[PDB]
């Protein structure tokens, strides 16, 4: 409930989409086909659980995981929108945090809530900001996360 | 944390549902099939990007959009439940809320819970009131959202 | 935001998973068949209207109903991800609790976040604690929740 938060948190968050034939690698798979509203894959839901990675690499040692869902819901444009919990099971962080909120694909910066935490996020609440880093086609994209929590506890 | 809340809106929430033939018209899209758990439509999930407007029309000039989805959830009548984001990109307000809960369709007024918000709802928390407007068979639905803030920061 | 909660409930949900022949007896829906990432039904996402008894017994009189989703959303073992309202309408409770996150099914015990309430339960936040009181194969489960209100209004 001000400008400088009590938590900040920056790391990158890693898709890798299930293609029909990447098991191994992938760490999120569409559920549905799209139904056809427009040509932005309008409705295609994604399970995930990612890394979060401290560099740039989907391949170095996670300090914690995502876990949740996107979807599209654009019909002339892309445009996304998440819930999932960021997992922390480090010698440094035990616990959750609860986000959710629209991710703006066309702005150059999106924030969505940060609604809760559990463990050493005992009932966090603040800000989750999310900048694109890199998309490759539907294979993959990263996500540069910016938590800030406005309580802490 | 009281009664009167320290910021109120009212407005008129649209669904034009995609019926396989009305794409520029529809603002939502159902994913799947219903399950067949009953003949209400038990696990029929709409993902939904739709108008907020001031008065009934869902032609008028949007203040605000509701990108995020609804699925309907009882076997014997109908029910529902919903999350969302109110996201706002205007001269007057910039921001998102986020809202989430069930809509129960069987009650005259039923209330969700304002979960966070974002710009210049930051850090919101409220409650999010529901009264259906109008509802056509399966095509257009109208709720009459009731917006309550409780904490404004 | 302290040790001992404001509210604390105890109490236990029931899922009883829709098989195609079962619509009296079942509370809850696949909607999607799993995509196929690894063998522990990753992205099996199943809609639920289901009871919430003070004792073990899925058929005692229901206390309040849990109306919401799951999934599944890991390759290599079994976890899942919940996001739903507990709806009380008793001569006792009436309201709501909004709650999300998490189910760390290899855990003894995970924590979800209450994020919001109504009614009686008015702007409510704090924990949901969940523990696996017994799984039959996948037709039925009973979870022991456990939920502590931090902020009671
Ligand atoms: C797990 O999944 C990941 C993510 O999908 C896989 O990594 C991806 O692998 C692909 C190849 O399969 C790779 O694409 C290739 O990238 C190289 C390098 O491109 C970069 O560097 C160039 C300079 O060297 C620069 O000029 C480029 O702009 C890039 O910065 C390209 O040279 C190749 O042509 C290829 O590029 C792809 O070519 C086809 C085109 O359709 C596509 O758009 C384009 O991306 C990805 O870069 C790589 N992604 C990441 C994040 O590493 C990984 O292999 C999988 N692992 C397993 C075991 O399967
Ligand atoms: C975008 O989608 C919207 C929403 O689906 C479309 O608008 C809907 O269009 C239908 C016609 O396709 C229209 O239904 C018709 O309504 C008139 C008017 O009914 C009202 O006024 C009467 C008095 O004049 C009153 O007596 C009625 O009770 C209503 O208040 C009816 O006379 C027609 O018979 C028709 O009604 C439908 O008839 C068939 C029946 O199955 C159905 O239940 C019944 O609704 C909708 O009213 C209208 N909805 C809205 C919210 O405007 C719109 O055309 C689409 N746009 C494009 C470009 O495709
Ligand atoms: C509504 O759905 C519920 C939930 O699915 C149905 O209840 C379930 O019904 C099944 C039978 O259809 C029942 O399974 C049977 O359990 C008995 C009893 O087992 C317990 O007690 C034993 C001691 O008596 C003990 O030794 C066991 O360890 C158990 O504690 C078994 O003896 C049967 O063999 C059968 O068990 C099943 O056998 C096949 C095997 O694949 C399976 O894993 C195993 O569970 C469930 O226990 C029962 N569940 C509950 C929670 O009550 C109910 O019938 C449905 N109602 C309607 C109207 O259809
Ligand atoms: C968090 O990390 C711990 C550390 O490994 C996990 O638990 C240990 O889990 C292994 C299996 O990988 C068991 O063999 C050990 O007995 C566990 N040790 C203790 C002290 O519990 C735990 O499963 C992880 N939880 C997650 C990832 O949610
Ligand atoms: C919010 O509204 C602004 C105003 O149009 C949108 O951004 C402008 O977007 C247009 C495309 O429609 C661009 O051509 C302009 O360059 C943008 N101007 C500025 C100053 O950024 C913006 O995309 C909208 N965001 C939404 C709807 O999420
Ligand atoms: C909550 O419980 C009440 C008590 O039954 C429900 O409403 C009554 O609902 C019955 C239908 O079951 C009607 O015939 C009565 O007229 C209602 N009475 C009043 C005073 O409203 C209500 O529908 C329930 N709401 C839920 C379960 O969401
Ligand atoms: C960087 C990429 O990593 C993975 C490999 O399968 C690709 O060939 C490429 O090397
Ligand atoms: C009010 C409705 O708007 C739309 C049209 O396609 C219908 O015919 C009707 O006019
Ligand atoms: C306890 C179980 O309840 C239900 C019945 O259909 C089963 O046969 C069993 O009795």
């Amino acid at each position: 409930d001000q400008k400088k938060p009590c938590k900040h948190f920056s790391f990158y968050f890693h898709d890798i989409l299930y293609d029909g034939d990447n098991v191994a690698n992938a760490t999120s798979a569409a559920i549905v086909s799209p139904p056809g509203l427009g040509n932005f894959k309008f409705g295609k839901f994604v399970i995930f659980d990612g890394p979060i990675t401290m560099d740039k690499n989907y391949l170095s040692k996670p300090v914690a995981r995502a876990q949740g869902f996107y979807f599209y819901d654009m019909k002339m444009d892309f445009n996304s929108w998440f819930s999932y919990t960021l997992v922390f099971n480090s010698t440094e962080h035990k616990g959750t945090l609860n986000i959710m909120g629209a991710d703006l694909m066309m702005e150059p910066t999106r924030d969505l809530s940060v609604v809760g935490g559990t463990g050493d996020f005992f009932m966090a609440r603040g800000i989750a900001t999310f900048v694109t880093d890199l998309f490759q086609g539907a294979k993959y994209f990263r996500v540069k996360m910016d938590i800030k929590l406005y309580e802490c506890y």
